């Protein structure tokens, strides 16, 4: 048995370590392209990582959607605003994929300072689940993401994971209900409609048990 | 591991404090532009904050919609009416974003005086939930908003947060049902219709469990 | 045997004294943050402890819930009301955690004056168990709490501990039955329901032996 | 009779000593990985064991759950907090498995100082059984755990073992009743429910004899 029919024997399992890569997280080729754009717009390379952690922490208070307006300037750039840092990222990967890379860093930072995501109440989270009230919360246990050196202070509880999956259903289905099913945006197909659906037909509910 | 691949070590989590910024709350650049317009229409800078807290407290009795008619004059301007203060705000940010900034102040003020939002019964709130009967109630636990020095008297209960989310569904869906799906307001698309929908097709219900 | 495999020998057990810390009791970092807020709202530092003991004694007559309305002003502040002292505490820790810290003080104070918790009859306590009729009664034998210098007058009896555990079951389960199981407070999930449960399905009973 | 059919003769029973290993206790490979992380965050190797015994003694006052907040700093680190020591452990094994390794050390330490677990009354223990009122009490007679040089002062009595098994039933069943049976946390399965169960259906009782 050779070629693709080779049977592994036990030397492979004890020695080989798979480097984990994920397509929901910004790749190593993605991150090298961010650095080349960021250093060309004069982000200091001595605080390049802290400018990323500050941007993703701000992206836990607001969304990580491509339409999200970043607000202010962090303290680790040379006055480069967070909107300009995020616009450079969206040329390479999505903002959500970049933020998934730093999700354990932001999770530890929020749990150290006891500072939840800012709009947890507007998102409909209960106060006992408010630390899961950011998108890209799925990346906190993804091994392709940046894990801090001493690990997570606290893993996410099962109730926090439950609340995040429910909120992910509500936010994504509401965003799809404001979109359409039109396969083309030409007026021959859309007939000048945004959703192609009335207000009552677009109401999202999670059906009861 | 350097650049964007730097692993945080624990010095960062104990020292760095993220200044919270939210795009649902009026920004610091927004508020500086309000002050320049307000002092130019001769609002006293010694009571500039109290004129804002009086306006947002009045915006808890009426809405914080852009179409809302402000009624009277507070005691902290130099006779500048609340409609003129709100019209200056709507040149910079939304009125709702300004009111979200002062939501914990208005929440403490209403709980101190035992004075709920004025139209809580018309909004359909039960009497045990009537203190949540304002829009921008989501901002009372947002850390980007102005928190008073000694904190909230009482946090919002879970039942108050439940009632506010339900009322937010009813008021927003009713407002969308009076709007249309028309992608253009030209008569070639609207065909001279306001909603493009009959009265029976526009009825909003929250489907039962 | 060294490192984490070191065997203790008897010098450690006779010399080392563990400083007891509990996460159900307000911590030393919690209490230092209370003092900084209390002295800034001008609580006299000469009676800072007596203002705390007066507040926790009042919190044995009413609850130590975050929703509890504190009523009056004690004699050891400079006229700072108990609601303002409790609102400053709830910015740092819970009110129940603060009251657990002073549970042996309040237990000795009530047994000296023969003055039980005020609403013991409304709580359903028998008269022979009425001195256990406060929440945070679990903290009276917690060594992380403030113990008075000469000790407790009387330890809690086994029947008092039995009555307190039963009352803790009844009060917590009734409070959960007024809450819901909804994982999100958005109207897509709650469907405009407070509990998601009828009145008959929410009745709490402790099943008989 | 040879191979796997060999009959033992008596030389094996008098000479061979089985090194006891348990999968409920932190392994020797687990503990070597703790030391490498602890010395890299600059725990002194001269008091590496005393920093572990201090952490597990604190974990007898609070839980050894993965969600447990460690409170303070012991005297045997170089100011490394117990939350950072526990977060390093949870990267390798569970906190409960680490604490099971040092259960006879903490048992002797508590019996020497006459200092029971701090929240024994809140756990519902009778005062005559309060020294068994910690989780990982099962590890005090496990031979895979660290036994001190001169042995236990007192073995656990049968009544203490009875009380610990009953408390283990109550605490684990209550924690399962706050969990769910949902096989997936996606909203298609959970339907936005935390437990999928009402408050009355989640009440835990140990049925009477």
């Amino acid at each position: 048995a050779s070629g693709l029919f080779t049977i592994p024997d036990g030397d492979f399992f004890s020695t080989a370590r798979a480097i984990v890569a994920s397509n929901a997280v910004a790749t190593n080729e993605d991150l090298s392209k961010i650095e080349a754009i960021w250093k060309d717009m004069k982000v200091p390379t001595d605080t390049m990582a802290q400018a990323a952690w500050d941007l993703v922490r701000h992206c836990a208070d607001v969304g990580s959607s491509a339409q999200t307006e970043m607000i202010d300037t962090g303290p680790y750039s040379n006055g480069i605003s967070r909107a300009r840092l995020a616009a450079a990222i969206k040329e390479v990967c999505t903002l959500r994929q970049f933020c998934m890379k730093y999700a354990p860093v932001v999770w530890n930072w929020m749990l150290t300072n006891n500072s939840p995501p800012a709009n947890w109440q507007a998102q409909g989270f209960k106060p006992e689940h408010k630390f899961a009230a950011f998108d890209f919360f799925n990346g906190v246990t993804n091994p392709a993401a940046i894990m801090p050196k001493e690990g997570l202070i606290r893993p996410p509880s099962e109730a926090e994971m439950n609340a995040a999956q429910t909120a992910a259903f509500v936010k994504i289905t509401k965003a799809r209900a404001q979109s359409n099913d039109f396969a083309s945006l030409d007026a021959a197909v859309t007939r000048g409609r945004i959703t192609g659906t009335t207000t009552a037909e677009a109401v999202v509910t999670l059906p009861p048990p």
